[PDB]
């Protein structure tokens, strides 16, 4: 009956005992939560229920809920940031609401109103404001979830499901005064998502099978995954972060580029804010386009590359070192570079982000 | 550091109120569950703890668990059968453990012994016997499942982990129209469509959604420039006709990477394979073979199998537009028929065969 649940409706349940907060200079990314959480019931015979801003607990599922078997799921991530001015700010947050509607309607999961949503959102964060890291440098990580909570076991659309948020304070990637370089495993029998697939969407799925690839990129000395696809081995994502690449192309021309928005790359809000960036400033090349690994070994060969960074809400910007591929050791000249651009975008974004520059990509707490 | 739970040190709990079981005239495929459940829990510090059987209850799980973020989950489905001889019967259930543990091992959840577990579940089946319908039109149909419950959101390998069993009593030509749309892939090479894990059935409920909207069943799954016909919703694919060089044949999608090996395709191929009355092959099959062998009217029947139907007729693929038959009601279907009726009959213990074990 109910089209959409309502920040009006919100109902509140305070923590009789409250957690202390951690050391924001020893913090490890998604391991410690706040006190409080958001959570939303939904059905197809009720609708959306009221929802709730209730202490964290566990989750009381029904062992045949479609979420555990059939991966009908889907999350996202974004952050809050207590400022200069310690006024706390969301960054980009309806691009987010957005994504995650969009993600929704792919998975079949129950359509919401989107501001509704990231009303509660603020509601949340305000309520455990407190947990927001008294740092300029770490941040809160918000982790809204949207799982399907159908008991029976045949494949279909969900009749109950469980929106729900959780906040979990997160800290810097750079480390001792600059940046910690990632080395990436480059290998093309593994695929990240397909043409036809559910890449462009932050869906469950696309993440349960990257895992075998990542360990084995781990027992192989790297970081992340350097996620390749078709028979060109097209560079695609960095992980679970979208990938730059700043370099002379083959025009002979100063670039950024970055993989097109083809159905197989994740739309990042981090990815759309460095390319609003870079076109603003005006100073190269701005280039969606399709980057294989023979063009990258070509213009290294060459000296013609700059910089190689990944882009994501954690860490923001993430320069790349090395690319181990076909059992050789590829060094990328990122760090030798400054790294210039990828330094300037960090600071350009965080002065944002923290409120040192002014701009409408901010929102101050309700 | 305990390598795998044990059959052995099974904790049993049972339920002192024990719930009606369903009329077996009437079943809805997985949406009654039996009186108990079976439990293990697994962490990287501890390895497999002591399983449980005890009575169907909610999992209690941290909101960060990371089968709810990133679909680190898998599960299997198999079948317990009353007997003509009232004898409890599972069928092929080694194949099913077999790719269990394939499943969890490209997941990175835990390693366990695949003996263990299917006494557990024997055990399992066994305090819920009551609960296998007394009908041979219906079956207890058995759900393990394998879960990261993995509190942090880092996405990496679960340093905790829930292996869990549901059993649910389940019932029964329907012939069934397919909706097929080349722009949804199901599975790539390099990916996991040759796993049981949850994540390749997420993204298929929005083109089932699509299918049901035009009046069809199950989606009819394409891969490739050539648009090869894979797989049709959550079963394998067969086509019985006459080939291209005029051989009555019965073909099936070969195991390259975007097929789900099933039991049912495995059985239904060995037993084609010993009647010899046929070619059979694994092969690739597109579309335009299909429309081309249906023009020149070499096509007999097209059906689906796995174990919740263990065949099923099609009569329909919607495809570019088009309705295009397929003549299998209008063949019988034969082979089908003849299909369901050898499975059904090894199944309920009406024939002998080393693919059935007495619980
Ligand atoms: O920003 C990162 N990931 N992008 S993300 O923020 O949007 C994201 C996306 C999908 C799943 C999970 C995540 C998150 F939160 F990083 F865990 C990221 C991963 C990562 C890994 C390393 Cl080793 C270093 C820096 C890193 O930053
Ligand atoms: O046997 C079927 N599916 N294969 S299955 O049995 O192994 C399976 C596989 C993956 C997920 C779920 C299932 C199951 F159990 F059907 F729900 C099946 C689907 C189906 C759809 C229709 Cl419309 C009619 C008969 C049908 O039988
Ligand atoms: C979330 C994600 C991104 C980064 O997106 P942001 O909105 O910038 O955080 C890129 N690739 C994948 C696979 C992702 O999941
Ligand atoms: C499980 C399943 C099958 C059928 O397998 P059986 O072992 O015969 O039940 C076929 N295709 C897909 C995608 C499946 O998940």
């Amino acid at each position: 009956v109910v089209g959409t649940f309502k920040a009006k409706d919100l109902i509140v349940t305070p923590a009789t005992i409250l957690k202390e907060k951690p050391d924001p200079n020893n913090l490890v990314f998604g391991t410690v939560f706040t006190d409080h959480m958001l959570t939303v019931e939904w059905s197809s015979e009720f609708g959306w229920e009221k929802p709730h801003i209730k202490p964290l607990q566990n989750l009381s599922l029904h062992p045949g809920s479609s979420a555990l078997h059939y991966a009908v799921e889907l999350f996202e991530g974004l952050k809050a940031f207590r400022g200069v001015d310690n006024k706390i700010r969301l960054f980009q947050p309806n691009l987010n609401m957005d994504r995650m509607y969009r993600s929704a309607v792919r998975a079949t999961l129950p359509v919401f109103d989107k501001e509704e949503l990231l009303e509660c959102i603020q509601q949340l964060v305000k309520l455990d404001q407190e947990w927001v890291p008294y740092s300029t440098s770490a941040s809160l990580y918000i982790r809204p979830a949207f799982i399907g909570t159908e008991p029976s076991l045949g494949v279909k659309k969900p009749t109950k499901a469980l929106l729900f948020v959780l906040l979990s304070p997160v800290g810097p990637y750079f480390s001792s005064g600059t940046f910690n370089p990632v080395s990436l495993w480059a290998n093309p029998k593994y695929v990240r998502a397909w043409k036809g697939g559910t890449g462009d969407c932050k869906m469950g799925g696309n993440y349960g099978s990257s895992l075998f690839a990542q360990c084995e990129d781990v027992d192989n000395g790297c970081q992340q995954v350097l996620w390749l696809y078709g028979r060109d081995h097209q560079i695609t994502e960095v992980g679970t972060m979208n990938l730059f690449l700043y370099w002379i192309n083959e025009d002979g021309e100063e670039e950024l580029a970055t993989p097109p928005l083809d159905g197989i790359i994740l739309p990042g809000v981090t990815r759309r804010c460095i390319l609003d960036l870079a076109h603003q400033w005006g100073e190269f090349k701005v280039s969606e386009r399709y980057l294989t690994m023979d063009d990258l070994t070509t213009a290294l060969e060459g000296n013609r590359v700059r910089e190689m960074f990944s882009s994501g809400t954690a860490c923001v910007v993430c320069p790349v070192s090395d690319i181990l591929y076909k059992g050789e050791t590829i060094h990328i000249p990122t760090m030798e570079n400054g790294p210039k651009l990828a330094s300037r975008i960090l600071s350009k974004l965080t002065d944002i982000q923290y409120g040192r520059e002014e701009s409408d990509w901010t929102i101050v707490l309700s």
